[PDB]
């Protein structure tokens, strides 16, 4: 939640209000707000 939209807006979290230039990068960081899967850490 801080302001600071750069470039066009190709791909927007529905979720909290970001914004990423490729649909795969949305996708990877969409991760934190839905439960992921891998190996254990922290
Ligand atoms: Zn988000």
């Amino acid at each position: 939640g801080s302001s600071g939209s750069s470039g066009e807006k190709l791909h927007e979290c529905n979720n909290c209000g970001k914004a990423f230039s490729f649909k795969s990068q949305l996708i990877i960081h969409q991760r934190i707000h839905t439960g992921e899967s891998g190996p254990s850490s922290g």
